[PDB]
């Protein structure tokens, strides 16, 4: 198809040099463009198997797993399970009266406790032992008003959103929300069925890995798997929620609700949105080491852009992933990668595709 090549050629001239640029064994490419999904794949998903990368080949999506966690904490909240002014030990007891539990769910979601890092310490393990540090956790920049983004925060998030829906946070997803979504091949844990599918990844030292689960922030922060195909309907839906059943449409508009603004950012449950059209260097920049890795003072939404984008990149340390959607364009772009690159190069590369696509 005449469609079908404009496409490909994009992908190769943009996405395709990534490859030996990087020294990435497999990589799927999906645009979803006027509700018609696209799916192009590069290389292995195991190399010592010799097995190709296709529309089966499972990866690991890295921090955009904070997506469905955020489209989760919205099922809960639309249907009443929790409000986003609620505090951690409404859920979880033994919070009740500890220092962390002056903290809202809107604020553990969207990273701003004003006192949570990117991982969990290192001795933070068990289930006791993440609950220990979370009873001893005691406030540092004021409560809301600073972004620093955290595994720990999000993951504290998506414990609440599991116990608020009486199931653990790994049936959340694959009980209610992916079904929901119409996914099929999404999964916090892969099935010995399909194992086969699972590509490994790959360090830079090119050994085979996959991701180390530690504890309860894993599963909501940085643990989802899943396909192409399926990360192409989580953008479909994402783009067309009014065509979905009311109660994950409800979910998946309250993901799309900028909650703050830092810079030219603004943050929404688990998406970054930005006024469309966004320059390049905007998209660049949220992913600076400024914004990702150190506290940032927020402002609070004067009045929402009306035209928007959203994008999140995410890595584990045998993967990266980028997802971008345009809903005036209705247009979208997944990238999975089985080895990690820069994240600069995922939303160059991405940026130039869909800002060439035809009409
Ligand atoms: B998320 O993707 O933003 C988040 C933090 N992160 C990691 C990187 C990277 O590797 O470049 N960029 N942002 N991802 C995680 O925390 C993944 S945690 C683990 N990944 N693999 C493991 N075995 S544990």
């Amino acid at each position: 198809t005449p469609k079908d090549q404009e496409i490909k050629k994009l992908v190769d001239q943009n996405f395709k040099p990534l490859l030996e640029k990087y020294d990435v064994p497999g990589m799927a490419v999906g645009v979803i463009q006027n509700n018609k999904k696209y799916e192009m794949y590069y290389g292995l998903q195991s190399v010592q198997d010799k097995k190709a990368v296709n529309s089966s080949t499972i990866f690991e999506l890295g921090s955009v797993s904070k997506l469905f966690t955020a489209t989760a904490g919205g099922y809960a909240k639309n249907k009443g399970k929790i409000s986003f002014d609620d505090t951690p030990g409404k859920y979880w007891k033994e919070l009740k009266n500890t220092p962390i539990d002056q903290v809202n769910l809107l604020q553990l979601a969207t990273y701003t406790s004003g006192n949570l890092a990117l991982q969990f310490p290192d001795e933070v393990k068990t289930d006791q032992q993440v609950l220990t540090f979370f009873k001893d956790w005691k406030p540092k920049n004021s409560i809301g008003e600073y972004r620093q983004y955290s595994n720990p925060s999000i993951g504290l998030f998506g414990k609440v959103v599991a116990l608020s829906m009486n199931k653990p946070f790994d049936q959340v997803l694959e009980k209610t929300i992916f079904p929901a979504l119409g996914l099929k091949h999404s999964y916090v844990n892969v099935p010995k069925t399909q194992m086969q599918n699972y590509a490994f990844g790959y360090n830079q030292e090119n050994q085979p890995i996959r991701v180390n689960r530690g504890p309860l922030d894993a599963a909501p922060a940085y643990d989802v798997k899943s396909t192409l195909p399926d990360m192409l309907s989580f953008i479909h839906a994402n783009l067309n929620p009014q065509k979905y059943p009311a109660d994950i449409q409800r979910a998946i508009n309250e993901t799309h609700q900028g909650r703050y603004q830092v810079n030219t950012m603004y943050q929404a449950l688990g998406w970054e949105e930005f006024s469309y059209p966004a320059t390049l260097q905007t998209l660049l920049d949220s992913n600076s080491e400024q914004i990702v890795m150190k506290p940032n003072k927020v402002t609070a939404i004067s009045k929402e852009p009306s035209v928007k984008m959203y994008h999140k990149t995410g890595s584990t340390n045998g993967f990266g992933t980028y997802v971008v959607f345009i809903p005036k364009e209705n247009i979208g772009l997944v990238m999975l990668t089985n080895k990690r690159i820069p994240n600069e190069e995922r939303i160059k590369a991405a940026y130039a595709v869909l800002n060439a696509i035809k009409k």
